[PDB]
């Protein structure tokens, strides 16, 4: 069921680079991008997924001498030995061209925008599950920005919002809690 | 399969009332954002559902006059005709607490608490979906905020995100496209 893809969907820290298809991921996280909603049909989200060599790179040359760099003023090493990591981010230019079109809805647009980020990230997060394998999501941004758009040439206009590290699951979730329903649900007839 | 879930959710705005199971149609409401993923497990979300004579008093009594008046300064009889409406809001008291107790991501929680309505949205929309239930996501926030606080005596710190009508498909959705691959997946070995 759709539940239970929900509820199977969990944050892997310990992943591994066991992953039999790799074809049939890149495949999959496409799919689940496509089917995912976005305000006006706007599909401002962008995708760069990295592997194998470009996996390494992104952590070893760039976020950690950044981290370095910014501490001045391990668990990367955890997050290397995965598969892979799928860069998300929101076109810009596209929000912009959005606010100037229906200047009705200009402060709309990002918020719109950011939601967006949020749900292709947990259908792919979800999809990557259900083959599954295990995803964790980082938040290296802004600080990496810069390095990822040069080393892999992306437009300007790309704003990063997430990195989803993803790989064959090497150990299970830790226990999670549930808040009471009564605080967060208001049925009214 | 979980992709085949995600093409099953579609915007429909011909909604009716032929509900046969609205027990389970809760039930699963809650599951879907019980197991949706939010920044620090802060569970950010809250929901306040209408059916019935709520569902009539939202749209007759509250919309359609602050829409009327907003104006001076149709559509909603066909949100009106389904059988309810999901109420999305973000609870700004502990986005709050979070950035006191996090100073360091002060900024972020705003933007994750903004992902996290995009990610129960979406998740209880695909899940009505699968029931065989239509859904349309409207936004007249902030216009009916107070009123809606008012009338179901909601705390103040319940930021109104969303409203997702929801009940039986009465009409097919419309055509979509989507773009070209290219254009927003970048895959890099
Ligand atoms: C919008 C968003 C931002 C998150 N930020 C981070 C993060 O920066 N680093 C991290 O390790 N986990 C992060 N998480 C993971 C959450 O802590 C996790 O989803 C939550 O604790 C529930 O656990 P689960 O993913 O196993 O269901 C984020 C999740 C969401 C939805
Ligand atoms: C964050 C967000 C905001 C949306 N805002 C509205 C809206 O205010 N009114 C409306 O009728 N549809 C709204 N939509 C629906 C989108 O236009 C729709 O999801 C998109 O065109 C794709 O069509 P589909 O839902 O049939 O897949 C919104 C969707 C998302 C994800
Ligand atoms: O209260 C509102 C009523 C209608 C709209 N228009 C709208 C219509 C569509 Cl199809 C959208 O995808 C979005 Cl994001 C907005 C926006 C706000
Ligand atoms: O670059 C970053 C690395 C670690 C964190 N910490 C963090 C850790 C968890 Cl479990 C979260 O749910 C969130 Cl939102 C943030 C935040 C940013």
């Amino acid at each position: 069921s759709f539940i239970k893809s929900l509820e199977n969907r969990r944050t892997i820290y310990a992943l591994g680079r066991n992953v039999q298809d790799e074809e049939k991921v890149i495949e999959t996280i496409k799919e689940a991008v496509r089917f995912s909603p976005t305000a006006f049909n706007s599909q401002t989200g962008r995708l760069l997924i990295l592997t194998g060599d470009a996996q390494d790179k992104l952590w070893d040359e760039i976020v950690a001498p950044e981290l370095k760099a910014a501490m001045e003023a391990a668990k990367l090493d955890g997050f290397k030995a995965a598969f892979g990591t799928i860069l998300f981010f929101e076109d810009q230019a596209v929000v912009k061209n959005l606010q100037e079109q229906f200047a009705l809805y200009a402060d709309n647009f990002p918020v719109w925008s950011e939601q967006g980020s949020g749900i292709i990230s947990v259908n792919v997060w979800t999809a990557l599950a259900e083959l599954g394998l295990g995803a964790n999501l980082q938040h290296y941004n802004p600080l990496i920005d810069e390095a990822v758009a040069k080393e892999w040439n992306l437009p300007e206009s790309w704003k990063l919002r997430g990195q989803l590290v993803f790989g064959s699951i090497e150990a299970p979730a830790g226990e999670k809690t549930f808040m009471d329903d009564a605080d967060r649900f208001i049925v009214a007839k």
